[PDB]
């Protein structure tokens, strides 16, 4: 299955 | 640690 | 349209 | 509610 | 190559 | 700024 991994990060 | 786990959709 | 739409979770 | 919602993109 | 960019939303 | 930047994976 596809799924979404990801980070809160700052920019 | 916050993630992000999340879906691909269609919209 | 694809799109991600998640959650915010902590791991 | 928090949520997340984002794009696929080519990089 | 593919990836994930989005934003934090309140719903 | 808070951005979210991640992964398309296979589970």
């Amino acid at each position: 299955k596809v799924k979404v991994l990801g980070d809160v990060i700052e920019v």
